[PDB]
């Protein structure tokens, strides 16, 4: 009966990024040291999960969301979200 | 019917943070290299998520609890525990 | 109604694992930058949250599977995954 997060940050600022899961969507909230905004992430699913690293100063974000029995990765990379090509058996 | 958790760590010993969510409490557990013990952590929760980041060696902390739709952040910056300014329009 | 993921990743590359409940089932997807593939993580939970650090160029990762109120920690350490000495009075 309630929403489900997930977090990951970067740097020593630092910038974070909350991802919710909201009735099979999920929605993003960023902090860069200024304030909370959000952010370009909306996409289908009713569980989340993230990892995040860096690449020099380039960030890459990794987003694992999930219906029923399907799991889809989407990844940032500094030019827009993209899908993954996660796959599994479940 | 389960219990839910979050996890961070920090450092190379390392130390170790797991939070739990039941019955809307959550609760912190807490591993420093030498044994593990319950932390200063007890805030109304379903659900939760973690992330954290160094700061030289100091180590700061925002947790994510949510029941329904609002969500809460807790913030550590080694003073106590203190409410954050995240929000969302879930 | 739907599985139940986490996630962590180390590096550069970088490599990502992937856990997904299942069932009272928690397996594991892997990548380490050449392509996906199914780890040898196999254990029963109903609900899973990951971290890993790093020492030098070896990677130790702490999983938290849970079956309702009992949460039990699967330490990866480059020998095979062992059972950690977690504990909680959930
Ligand atoms: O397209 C980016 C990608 O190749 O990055 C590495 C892994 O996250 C893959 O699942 C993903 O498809
Ligand atoms: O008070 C600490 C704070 O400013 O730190 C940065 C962000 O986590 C904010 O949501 C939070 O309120
Ligand atoms: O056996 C490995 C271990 O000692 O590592 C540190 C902590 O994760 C403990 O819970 C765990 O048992």
């Amino acid at each position: 009966s309630s929403v489900q997060t997930a977090a990951t940050s970067w740097g020593t600022v630092p910038s974070i990024r909350v991802y919710t899961a909201n009735n099979g969507k999920i929605t993003e909230r960023c902090w860069n040291g200024k304030g909370w905004y959000t952010g370009a992430f909306n996409e289908p699913g009713d569980n989340v999960s993230v990892t995040s690293w860096l690449v020099g100063s380039a960030i890459h974000i990794r987003v694992y969301a999930s219906t029923g029995t399907t799991t889809t990765e989407w990844c940032w990379d500094g030019n827009g979200w993209t899908k993954g090509a996660y796959t599994a058996t479940n």
